[PDB]
């Protein structure tokens, strides 16, 4: 149920994803971390832009309390705010992250995106600020040696993105990870190919095709659950559309998040591990990639540092 990531520690390759937008009341995120562990969920995906994880926290917390899991069972990743790049802020916000989890480590701590911001202009594109990401990741390891996180990654990174800091000299830790977006419709294999040959584990978010947030994502973008392929593998295999979607990435060696507010739909997803896909329904998704990500706003756009 794990993969063994290049520093030596584990990580589940299912995780439950914690965002929900902001007219979602703070307290529904510490009800469904809850259910997701009820349910069996062992990782669990928050970030400080999240704004819960004193919700999520308290989740863990209370899990623990009651006898359900041990800390040692949980594997918790934060991330790195894009205004937190310079290297003198990266131990604070991490601390800042523990301190609101009232956890003593998180399992992973993330760059959450390589575009720096200052630590909105009036043409709403994003400030950007230009730090060299080799001495963010410096910091980084600095907070895996001091045991606030066990494994360090990365997250929305490219290739070019990731050599920077594989070819850094004297580096000490290789990310274990590049968190990023991927999916039927935007599958990402050339990145993955890559990062299996340097073992980085590509772990893929908004694999289900987000939650269609109006901020970033335009709406007519083909929803991808409503896509006919996944529709009839489903039916084939008498499963749902989002459990070919995760099972998907489980087949092709990609760890999978999946984020639902719903008990219903966060007890289904455990299913994922119920049931493989063959050959051939596994080539009849990848035939539906269209290079299609769902973020996609001038406000990022234009960043100097943006991956796509
Ligand atoms: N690193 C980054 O830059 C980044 C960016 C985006 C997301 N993430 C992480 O990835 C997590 C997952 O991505 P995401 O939030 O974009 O959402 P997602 O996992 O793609 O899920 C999208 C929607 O799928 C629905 N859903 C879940 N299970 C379903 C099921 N069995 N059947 C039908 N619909 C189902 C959910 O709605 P209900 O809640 O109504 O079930 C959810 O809103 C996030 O929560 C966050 O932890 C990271
Ligand atoms: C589908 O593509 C994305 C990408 C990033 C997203 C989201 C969706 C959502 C919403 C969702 O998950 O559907 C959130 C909240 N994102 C962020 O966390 C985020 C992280 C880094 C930056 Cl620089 C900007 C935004």
């Amino acid at each position: 149920q794990c993969v063994k990531l290049n520093d030596g520690h584990f990580m589940p390759v299912l995780g439950f994803g914690t965002y929900a937008p902001p007219e979602v009341p703070r307290s529904k995120a510490l009800e469904v971390t809850k259910l997701a562990i009820e349910a069996g969920f062992r990782h669990i995906d928050s970030a400080h832009l999240y704004n819960n994880e004193e919700q999520v926290g308290l989740a863990i917390r209370s899990k623990i309390a009651d006898g359900s899991v041990k800390r040692e069972d949980i594997f918790y990743t934060s991330k790195l705010w894009s205004t937190f790049h310079r290297p003198e802020l990266v131990r604070p916000a991490l601390e800042n992250s523990l301190k609101k989890a009232q956890l003593d480590y998180v399992d992973l701590y993330l760059i959450h995106s390589p575009m720096s911001l200052k630590p909105t202009d009036e043409n709403g594109k994003v400030i950007f600020d230009i730090v060299d990401l080799c001495t963010t990741w410096e910091a980084m390891e600095k907070c895996k040696d001091a045991g606030l996180a066990k494994s360090i990654g990365v997250s929305n990174f490219n290739r070019r993105q990731l050599e920077m800091i594989l070819n850094k000299p004297g580096l000490k830790y290789k990310p274990v990870c590049n968190q990023v977006e991927c999916h039927p419709y935007f599958n990402r294999s050339k990145l993955l190919d890559f990062c299996k040959s340097k073992d980085i584990v590509l772990v893929a978010y908004s694999a289900l095709g987000s939650q269609r947030d109006k901020r970033w994502v335009d709406p007519n973008s083909p929803v991808l659950l409503e896509d006919p392929v996944l529709c009839a593998l489903a039916k084939k295999h008498k499963r749902t559309p989002a459990l070919i979607a995760l099972r998907y990435q489980l087949q092709r060696g990609v760890v999978v998040l999946a984020k639902s507010y719903n008990e219903q739909r966060i007890r289904q997803n455990v299913q994922v591990f119920e049931f493989q896909l063959t050959a051939e329904d596994m080539k009849a998704i990848d035939g539906l990639d269209r290079n299609l990500h769902y973020f996609n706003s001038d406000s990022f756009a234009s960043h100097p540092n943006y991956p796509y």
